């Protein structure tokens, strides 16, 4: 306890000596209490709503612009604990097999923080902040901890760019060299994009099994027990010399034995525990690859009971992964705690034991009630999305990305941040326009925004900003390159499942979803305000035009057919 995070609590303590006491009455029962010391936009973008006129009194659109984290997860049984233990060890040695782990450099993470003190950018071109770097790391190395101490605000748990530094140094390569790729961990989806996303769920769908579940957790964060974290640890195992000592420190004094400051009603508290995650995507990834193969496993009854496991059932669960494994693993599409799995049968729906002991309880739906499974893969639920099967003219076959229309709508009205000039909110607004007619040009509505907004926005300006933080999301719109040839790029020309690379000459061809599959998703197709709006659009083109002023602008309108 108190010799890891001592010198950790012992800084914050002198640093604020005026204002440091003892609080009597703080709301901590699971969360370790030091003490405390005494301390101190959501905006629309213009271009876009401009440009959406008809959403303007879609409340679900308009309604978007306008400490549940101490909680304690029980200790898993002991047959719990030996299945997620012989089930992380076969893991990390499957995901080893064709991937060498290494050490992140600082030039990685300076080319990272360059892309994406006052700021990171700053303090990485200061060479005193990589000498802070340095007094930390020579710490580590021999097992003690100074700096790294999260700061919260789900809440999100913010770092010092020097400790993240560390944390990316050790654990980096997980991401950077894709460990979670389809390819190597067969469950996994990182690095594939979201329009790789629902062909991989159509792949998945090929397999003989029982239903499609795609069962959300509760929180899934606050589920990460001090067995999971000790399970992801076994990556160290596969380390040498320096990057092993280095991940080693990492998660023994940053996972298993965070410092925690958070601001209440004004005092800063320093708050400690062994469990949680602070909310990476490859060890989430990881332990609920390890979670769902047991629930697998449990499903197809390789063990009884999780109280204790038998001596022969213990070789049961090692004959299964060698056996079937890495079959069961290709079952899956997971990303985090996002999961679906097509199981052997539907025996699953019911499997329910490993999974609750082990934390990982299922949000919306009673501890005990069997799982609802999904009869059609374009109905499942994946990282917010459902995929259509959409037939081109030529007979060639999209599976194409899906979303509630308000949702894309009301997202793309929000501008994040303060002080954009106009050119930055039209140029975030063009990023949206490109996203769209990339992932959405089956949405009627979204096409028609889309080119709408990249005739408003003078033709040769940057895509800038982000219109996303999802790790699913490639960003092949920010560019100024013709959204056309772009398109042929990643639907045509580097589609794995499309087999004829014949190139699409024109918008023209590009096909759309039923009008009343369109209207399902949200299409205001059909309504009136939607008809005004699209017979008059390039007035409204004019109206932003105007107000950005004697620019060089391209009419996008007549690659419709209707234009
Ligand atoms: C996570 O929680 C959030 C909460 C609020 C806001 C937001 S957000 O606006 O920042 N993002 C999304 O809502 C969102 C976007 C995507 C993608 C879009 C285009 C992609 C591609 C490609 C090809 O290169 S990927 C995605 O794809 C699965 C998943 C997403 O959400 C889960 C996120
Ligand atoms: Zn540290
Ligand atoms: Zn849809």
């Amino acid at each position: 306890n108190l010799d890891i995070i001592g010198k950790r609590i012992e800084k914050i303590k002198q640093e604020h000596e005026t204002s440091w006491h003892y609080d009597q009455d703080h709301p901590y029962k699971t969360w370790a209490y030091h003490g405390s010391y005494e301390t101190k936009s959501s905006m629309v973008n213009g271009v876009v709503r401009l440009l959406t006129k008809p959403w303007d009194v879609v409340p679900m659109v308009t309604q978007m612009a306008m400490e549940k984290v101490d909680t304690r997860t029980q200790e898993p049984k002991e047959g719990t604990k030996k299945l997620m233990k012989i089930t992380a060890e076969w893991l990390w040695k499957e995901l080893g097999k064709k991937k060498t782990p290494r050490m992140c450099t600082r030039e990685e993470f300076t080319r990272k923080v360059r892309s994406n003190w006052k700021s990171a950018r700053e303090a990485v071109e200061d060479s005193r902040f990589w000498e802070l770097v340095d007094k930390e790391r020579n710490l580590h190395l021999e097992g003690k901890c100074e700096t790294c101490v999260y700061n919260m605000m789900r809440a999100i748990w913010y770092m010092w760019l020097g400790a993240r530094f560390l944390e990316f140094e050790a654990l980096g390569f997980l991401n950077e060299d894709h460990w979670f790729s389809r390819e190597n961990s067969l469950s996994g989806v990182e690095g594939e994009g979201l329009h790789k996303l629902g062909y991989i769920l159509r792949d998945v769908s090929k397999k003989e099994g029982g239903a499609m579940y795609a069962d959300d957790t509760a929180g899934w964060d606050t589920r990460i027990t001090l067995e999971d974290l000790k399970n992801e640890e076994m990556v160290t195992n596969h380390m040498e010399g320096e990057h092993k000592k280095l991940a080693e420190a990492i998660f023994k004094l940053t996972y298993q034995n965070k410092v925690v400051r958070v601001q209440r009603p004004t005092v800063m508290d320093i708050i400690s525990r062994r469990d949680q995650r602070g909310s990476t995507y490859g060890l989430n990834t990881f332990t609920n690859m390890e979670a769902q193969l047991i629930r697998q496993m449990e499903g197809e009854g390789v063990f009884k009971s999780i109280q204790h496991l038998t001596v022969t059932e213990e070789i049961a669960v090692q004959n299964w992964l060698a056996r079937v494994g890495r079959e069961r693993l290709s079952r899956m599409a997971i990303s985090g705690d996002d999961c679906v799995v097509k199981p052997l049968d539907d025996r699953f729906a019911s499997a329910l034991t490993a999974l609750n002991d082990m934390g990982k309880v299922r949000k919306d739906i009673q501890q005990w009630e069997p799982s609802r499974g999904w009869n059609d893969w374009t109905q499942v639920p994946f990282c917010s999305h459902h995929f259509h099967e959409l037939i081109m003219k030529d007979g060639r076959v999209l599976v194409v990305p899906c979303r509630n229309q308000d949702e894309l709508i009301g997202r793309a009205r929000i501008s994040q941040g303060a002080g954009w000039s106009l050119r930055e909110t039209a140029c975030l607004g063009k990023s949206y326009a490109q996203m769209w007619s990339l992932m959405y040009f089956h949405r009627r509505d979204l096409r028609l925004a889309a080119n709408a907004i990249c005739s408003a926005v003078p033709s040769h300006w940057v895509p800038t900003s982000r219109t996303t933080w999802s790790i699913h999301a490639k960003h092949e719109w920010m560019t100024t390159e013709d959204m056309l040839t772009v398109w042929n790029r990643v639907w045509i020309q580097e589609n794995p499942w499309m087999e004829d690379k014949t190139p699409v000459e024109s918008w023209e061809e590009i096909p759309y979803l039923g009008k009343r599959e369109d209207q399902w998703c949200g299409s205001l197709i059909g309504l009136t305000s939607r008809a005004t709006w699209a017979k008059n659009i390039q007035t409204a083109i004019n109206q932003v035009r105007s107000l950005i002023g004697n620019e060089e602008y391209t009419d996008y309108m007549p690659s419709m057919k209707r234009f």
